[PDB]
């Protein structure tokens, strides 16, 4: 029974994809390295630095009670219960989770509990909708904007005939929906709309790249899709030797573990992935983790074993996460920014209702979760550690729609994410630094 | 009757292609701006500095007699009967010309006059017997090192099956042959060997195009070619819409000439050119030229009108040679050398036959041209305005064979050649930094 409990005046909940979907049937497969554990790790850091802050909640230590989502909305659904048993260790806000589908289950259930809910990842435009997720925010953005801002990309390339794959569940579909209306605005027509998953209701990874390839001009192919259905695209993309411009969501964003092996089939790809800044005294903590020092993560170790390829063949004493196999994932800003979104409305919580102390009074200890949300969390504070650095809601609980644009290259030697544009209300590129094709040296035999 | 004619004690001749070879019938063409104009002025500028040199000739005032050969052999010998019915002005010794044929022809008169020739850019194999071109030496190399350069460039990227063109001439033909039997001692296989030139033994530029397209395989076509014949190859490449991977030997260089207005069918090329390091000096000597201050030089006016597309619709009186409109031509280092080479065989002559005088002497004042070229003109000194700068010849009057290797490449908007690589006994290449193909953006209509 894996699980983070570090016990405070009040605990804050957190939910993360620490391990991938298991393959077959098996619930948990291997460790997601740094969209599950280094986003773990990013709110014990917020939790630890909010509790050395003396002007955040001085007098009110903040505990935890993190768990794994392992990728799958029904397995989050299953810890999640953890949060509420207290209601049939008290929760008083949940951080998460990453993917869609699990932080709509989750608040499925915790809006019966009126606890408050921040996710740092998911973009759904479906969460934007309060009648239903009525205490759900987020320190991200809806894909109302994400879409927009791939089909300005196209326009601007014209790009008019295009295909669509989409991952089923709620990010895809209501993603390449959405981008679907916005590319029509533009006059871009699309040859074929293909979904992926596990489902019994999805056609093939080959069946899929079948489909692309018989609509041979269309060149771009538009991808809203989960990261580990990015990787099953590019592996029967791979199989039929298929060549494609590939313009991607958040969902594969800047992430190397997608191309990893197959950076040929991936090459002059667009992708985007939310407009942020890595939080340095992060890196700095992460960096002297080791499995010797971090005793209250247990799945450090697993995490370390996979990472390094050995055990503890035989994983070396000195070997250490550093800039020559580590850098923060880019949401880690919203990570800490969504822990401190939550402390922030339970100081001003608490100022309005002890104001003669900096403990949590009589009139305090039983938390009223639909004021904390309405009353508070809809909140105003610059980040922790431009002009529009604000962390805020707005009406519906979402974030700004701010994104950067990155295209998968080979430098001089090394195959990287070089980013070329942004997005916020109009689109801005450095088309000069664009690679569209492989730089492959001709054969003369 | 187009000359420079510049009264001192010891008269150079000089011969520079300041016109190209005449369309159909004519004998003179456009003007030749860098291997034309900037080379004669080249010239004029180590002149200048030797007349102001007090280590160097002082009390012997070198003039000059220097005619245009129109980049024609037979127009060049004409022009050559210049510096030698004095024997039927007299002329102490011969710079020139570019064109190996030019300089072959030059060479076959002077040399029944005793007269040395030192070549800046004649670079034929064939030059190098000295039992028929006795009188002749060269600052340059022969072809028998850039033909081992292209062959060792082939096989370290296991280019083992080419199309071969060559200018009939013989600049491209010893060029070429020589090729390849390196080739052929290295296992590179020649598809197709094909010539072109202005003769009536000539296949068309667009029969050439169909004997490389009829092996499509052979994608790399080696070319030892001036550069007026590599232009109507290109052309005819891009009327076929013909791809191919050009390696070019000096005859193209590192010439925007060649590729301006068809960059496309050009992308990707590697050429190779002597390796040179720019005169300074010369470079703030070229800029000062305008056509109110160059009295001297009579074909300045048409340069200006070509370089700058006016009349003197009108000339701009501010119109100005810069950074932003010139370029030191790459083997202005030859001619500047050429002009000392001649300079400091006559010192030493000088010194050896006047020792009480700074002044041409009653001994001195009948050229011995024999003596000259065989006891002086072979000699040893460090370049004028690493550890080998030094100009010398072999024994056969020749320089070293070192080469510098470009890639035609588009840097951020901009088309241009880049260093990436050398040849001296051994080939260094920068393969990262190499550009094969166009970075065009995608088509998806
Ligand atoms: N924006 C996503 C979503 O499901 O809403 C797409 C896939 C997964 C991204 C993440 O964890 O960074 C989150
Ligand atoms: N090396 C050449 C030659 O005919 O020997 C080839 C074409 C022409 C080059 C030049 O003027 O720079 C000279």
């Amino acid at each position: 029974r894996r699980e983070i409990k570090i016990e405070g005046d009040l605990v804050l909940g957190g939910l993360f994809p620490i391990n991938e979907k298991g393959t077959g049937t098996e619930e948990c497969g291997r460790i997601n390295e740094d969209r599950g554990i280094q986003r773990l790790e990013a709110m014990l850091f917020a939790i630890d630095e909010i509790n050395k802050d003396d002007y955040l909640l001085p007098g009110v230590k903040l505990g935890v009670h993190i768990l794994d989502t392992c990728s799958r909305d029904t397995y989050a659904l299953e810890q999640s219960l953890e949060f509420v048993r207290a209601s049939l260790l008290l929760i008083a806000g949940v951080i998460g989770g990453s993917y869609s589908s699990v932080s709509i289950q989750v608040a499925n259930l915790l809006r019966l509990f009126q606890i408050p809910q921040i996710s740092y990842a998911s973009t759904s435009a479906k969460l934007s909708d309060k009648s239903r997720y009525d205490y759900f925010a987020r320190t991200v953005p809806p894909d109302f904007y994400q879409a927009k801002a791939m089909a300005e990309i196209l326009r601007f390339f014209n790009w008019t005939y295009v295909s669509t794959v989409a991952s089923e569940g709620d990010y895809g579909e209501t993603g390449i929906e959405a981008f679907e209306q916005e590319a029509r605005l533009r006059n871009i027509s699309i040859a074929t709309a293909e979904k992926v998953g596990r489902s019994n209701i999805r056609k093939s990874y080959d069946s899929v790249i079948r489909e692309l390839l018989q609509k041979p001009n269309a060149r771009v192919v538009v991808l809203f899709m989960r990261s580990d259905d990015s990787r099953e695209l590019i592996a029967a993309a791979s199989r039929a030797n298929a060549s494609f411009t590939w313009v991607a969501s958040d969902g594969w964003g800047a992430q190397e573990s997608i191309i990893k092996g197959s950076e040929h089939v991936a090459y002059g790809a667009i992708t985007l992935e939310l407009a942020s800044q890595p939080v340095r005294q992060f890196d700095r903590y992460f960096q002297s983790l080791n499995p010797y020092n971090n005793h209250r993560n247990p799945w450090f170790r697993d995490f370390w074993e996979q990472k390094f390829q050995c055990s503890l063949r035989v994983c070396d004493k000195h070997l250490a996460i550093d800039s020559s196999n580590y850098e923060q994932e880019s949401k880690i800003m919203f990570v800490v920014n969504a822990v401190y979104a939550m402390a922030h409305a339970l100081h001003k919580m608490q100022r309005t209702l002890c104001p003669n102390t900096t403990k949590l009074c009589d009139a305090m200890k039983i938390l009223d979760g639909k004021k904390l949300y309405k009353d508070y969390l809809l909140k105003i504070n610059f980040t922790a550690p431009d002009a529009d650095s604000i962390v805020k809601f707005d009406t519906f609980g979402d974030g700004m729609g701010r994104y950067n644009v990155f295209n998968f290259q080979n430098v001089g030697g090394k195959y990287s994410y070089l980013k070329v544009g942004h997005w916020a209300e109009t689109l801005s590129l450095d088309v000069n630094s664009i690679h569209w094709s492989r730089n492959s040296v001709p054969t003369s035999e």
